[PDB]
């Protein structure tokens, strides 16, 4: 039983691919084996993504695992919907209801808004990055109307990096007109460290300031720098290192050879990589529930050109979707469940605060219970 | 002299196509004639747009005139840049510097910001629609930091139209907490 699948990994996704490999090994069974066809392309380039998709489609794959950007996301959601091809991705959730798309990343929009009310914020600065879509930006802006907030949204994304200093100085100059002491950083693990470094330089990391890292990887970045500054730092963690499940994973992950497995010789793991590992498990349980359900879907590498007109969707794809979406197992990112669309449900996001001794979970966030503190 | 060109018109662009026809007549010369190959597809659908582009490309066109949405725009800008195909469009300007794309619509971002200062606005509501990109939204938000404005941005786009009334009532309910009397409608 050889199930061919596609793999679209953006150049630089070392740990993500390393986690993708480990998953292939941990979830390999005799009943059937998964054959990944890896394609390293610039995820941002919409054209390239189109080729990589049609290429993996002509090779006759049953499902595709990859990533997309705020620019190429529409290409994937569209093609996968037309050709009835299933697409599993750890990337940011789609802004809507796009069929044939499985999203590993839970919606943070809810957990963020809940945290703001917890600290009882009425006036705060919102530094955002247009990389993961302004989905969360619209969230805080719309809620700012109801909850009556004075949000100071600033696009910290279009900042040219070959001279990005007179921009940060002019950034916190506007954040001083209203004496902003409460900032929300909605950026990637990289853009966050850049800001954190600047914050320490200008000395806005002392007692009185309060930062909120708006991502699922609070412990993914370096916090030792703004840890003793005095300013309170909060965030979100999706990979609970307190779970015996995750704890066991790290035991083997931290030991792996960094030569064969790039950026895999650490005690921690980026949430993007952790979702990749959990993605493999979902695809395995899905293709397994099809064998035990006596459902024939097999084909050959002659699906034809994806640009075929009229484009005819192979009916076997409808079943592959109902399989992945029906999957429900336990992974690094807590309980994994899906709805009819592909968005994760019944999940848990731990709320984190940075103390003197280090990060510490002060509670969690459920889609049904909102925020709940753990004494 | 027969110059074949592509025409991507979204279903419903009646007046747009009518104006497209009148132009063909008013600017028709003996030196050369333009041969439009019209393709009516759902501009929103990225997949369909890809086919309509490759179809007009296989037919061997010299240039393509059409429209794009906030979703399919990336497809056009990308392909036209790779295949060195020229794309003329009246749609909203691209957020950046994408080669092989001719944009008929001038940037309103500048004219808007200037008008706000003219009326000397410091606190206003900004009802926007995500259809033409949040390019202008970012404009007013970024300027709100410098010029020190209290902007109340509200996405009036995702409003489901088969019950869109308890939403508007709840919309101007928030625009009454601060007694907003100055609204900017950024919509179609």
């Amino acid at each position: 039983n050889s199930i061919q699948i596609g793999g679209l990994f953006p150049r630089g996704a070392d740990q993500e691919y390393s986690a993708f490999r480990v998953g292939m090994v941990q979830f390999s069974t005799s009943e059937f084996r998964l054959t990944p066809h890896i394609d390293n392309l610039e995820v941002a380039n919409s054209f390239a993504v189109t080729n990589a998709f049609c290429s993996q489609f002509s090779r006759g794959v049953y499902a595709i695992f990859g990533f997309y950007d705020k620019k190429s996301v529409n290409t994937i959601t569209s093609f996968c919907g037309t050709l009835h091809v299933s697409f599993i991705t750890p990337s940011f959730p789609t802004d809507g209801t796009h069929p044939f798309v499985i999203q590993m990343r839970p919606d943070l929009k809810g957990a963020l808004l809940s945290l703001i009310e917890y600290y009882q914020w009425d006036k705060f600065a919102y530094l955002y990055d247009s990389d993961r879509g302004l989905s969360t930006l619209q969230a805080v802006l719309d809620s700012a109307a109801e909850k009556k907030w004075q949000v100071t949204a600033i696009n910290v994304g279009n900042i040219n990096n070959d001279k990005k200093d007179e921009t940060y100085r002019s950034l916190f100059q506007d954040l001083e007109l209203k004496k902003e002491r409460r900032v929300i950083l909605d950026c990637e693990r990289d853009k966050v460290n850049d800001i954190v470094d600047q914050v320490i330089t200008i000395g806005k990391h002392v007692k009185g300031y309060h930062y909120i890292i708006a991502n699922l990887g609070f412990t993914d970045g370096d916090l030792l720098k703004i840890q003793f500054g005095g300013a309170e730092v909060s965030g979100f963690q999706i990979v609970d290192y307190d779970d015996s499940l995750v704890s066991k994973f790290i035991e083997r992950w931290s030991t792996l050879e960094e030569k064969e497995y790039p950026g895999a010789h650490t005690a921690t793991i980026k949430y993007t990589s952790a979702l990749t590992y959990d993605a493999v498990q979902v695809m395995t349980e899905a293709f397994r529930n099809l064998r035990k359900q006596r459902i024939e879907i097999s084909r050959r590498g002659n699906a034809g050109d994806c640009l075929a007109n009229p484009a005819v969707p192979w009916g076997q794809g409808v079943e592959i979707e109902r399989a992945l979406k029906q999957v429900q197992v336990e992974g690094l990112s807590g309980n994994i469940k899906f709805d009819q669309n592909g968005k994760r449900i019944n999940y848990t996001i731990n709320i984190m605060e940075l103390k003197t001794n280090g990060p510490r979970k002060i509670g969690y966030w459920s889609e049904v219970d909102k925020m709940v503190l753990t004494e």
